């Protein structure tokens, strides 16, 4: 629409999936429509995608360099 983006959230030590990724998203204020996880990595990062940059803005400062209930993500634009 306005705007199409996908952002990577990702680490090291957390093969992360995307119910984990979501549950913490909401934890955190994001929802998106959705997230490419479980496939590869180092061996499992999300990047979630939305319609409005707002989300990817919001992830870029709420989202990054974060701890995850143990483990932590860093998250930026990533096909923008």
């Amino acid at each position: 629409p306005a705007k199409r983006y996908r952002i990577t959230m990702k680490n090291l030590p957390e093969g992360c999936s995307w119910q984990d990724l979501k549950d913490l998203a909401r934890e955190n204020s994001l929802e998106t429509t959705f997230s490419s996880v479980n496939t590869r990595d180092f061996d499992g990062t999300g990047a979630l995608e939305f319609p409005s940059e707002e989300i990817l803005v919001e992830a870029l400062e709420r989202l990054n360099n974060i701890e995850f209930r143990g483990s932590v993500i860093t998250v930026e634009r990533d096909d923008n």
